DNA sequence: CTCTTTTTTCTCG
DNA sequence: GCGAGAAACAAAGA
């Protein structure tokens, strides 16, 4: 899950689960609640989920009048919407139960996170955090962008991944806008020209829309349709959609990386 | 059997 | 401060 399979998450849980008051939380692995489950437990039973942000690729449930649960998913987690019979699966976590429903939390690698926080606390969290802008023409200002860019040494695509210069991608997306704005992942930013600087921007708000609009790339968020527009991610020796070079799979920076080796000049 | 592969935040030098 | 590497964890493939 990156910025556009948690805003599809988001979405969902709004339009489902905006309304209902928790009758109960139970938790076969409470220590992935980071603020503590028995406190998550008792502060939130009884409250009625008010609804569902979102900052980056993080989620946050606004619960009874002051609280907010952010929660990460990490590599796989997963929500979804079952009935308050349905048969326990091996990597479920948490579940919170409605009258009728529950939403259960699973992730088998048991990276994904809950913390529970007041709402004038969110803020803070993440300023502490360093998350940059959100990938709107709005927030995310191309100046600043270029400044930082200019000024650094770093190799754009993990420096992208930081998350500091534009919350949201990951290793999916960061590949795909890469290869969009024709700039090879190595490339050490302070390299960027001004004209590809303008690209990298507007590729990266445009991808992440795209992906948002339809439904992310593939529960809560399965119905997605992005998969089948990514043009590198997955597609090793596949052939580049713009010239036919075959893509090529690297290491970068300790995560797997595709390319086109025409359209991404080193 | 071993090794590699698949978001965030740490240690190490 | 930096980058390289790895840990947190589970499972699948070679
Ligand atoms: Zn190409």
């Amino acid at each position: 899950p990156e910025l556009p399979e948690v805003e599809t998450v988001r979405r969902e849980l709004e339009k489902r689960i905006v309304g209902q008051k928790i009758i109960s939380i139970e938790a076969t692995y409470p220590r992935m609640v980071l603020t503590g489950f028995e406190q998550l437990k008792k502060e939130l039973t009884g409250k009625t989920i008010q609804g569902i942000s979102r900052r980056g690729k993080y989620l946050i449930f606004e619960i009874g009048d002051d609280f907010r649960l952010i929660s990460h998913l990490r590599m796989e987690g997963k929500y979804r919407l079952a009935t308050l019979d349905a048969p326990r699966e091996k990597h479920d976590h948490l579940t919170m139960k409605f009258a009728d429903g529950q939403l259960i939390y699973a992730d088998v690698r048991k990276f994904g996170t809950w913390e529970l926080i007041s709402t004038d606390q969110v803020l803070p969290y993440f300023l502490k955090k360093k998350i940059g802008p959100e990938p709107t023409y709005e927030d995310f200002d191309e100046k600043l962008f270029r400044e930082k860019l200019r000024k650094s040494t770093k190799k754009i695509k993990p420096y992208l991944l930081e998350q500091t210069l534009v919350a949201g991608l990951g290793n999916i997306y960061v590949d795909e806008v890469l290869w969009l704005a024709k700039i090879h992942p190595e490339k050490e930013t302070n390299q960027l020209i001004e004209s590809s600087i303008h690209l990298l921007h507007d590729s990266i708000i445009e991808i992440l829309q795209k992906a948002i609009k339809l439904g992310g790339s593939s529960a809560l968020g399965s119905t997605g349709k992005m998969q089948n527009e990514l043009q590198v991610y997955g597609k090793t020796g596949e052939k580049c959609s713009r010239c036919g070079a075959e893509i090529q799979k690297i290491k970068v920076a300790g995560r797997g990386t595709h390319f086109c080796p025409v359209c991404q000049q080193k």
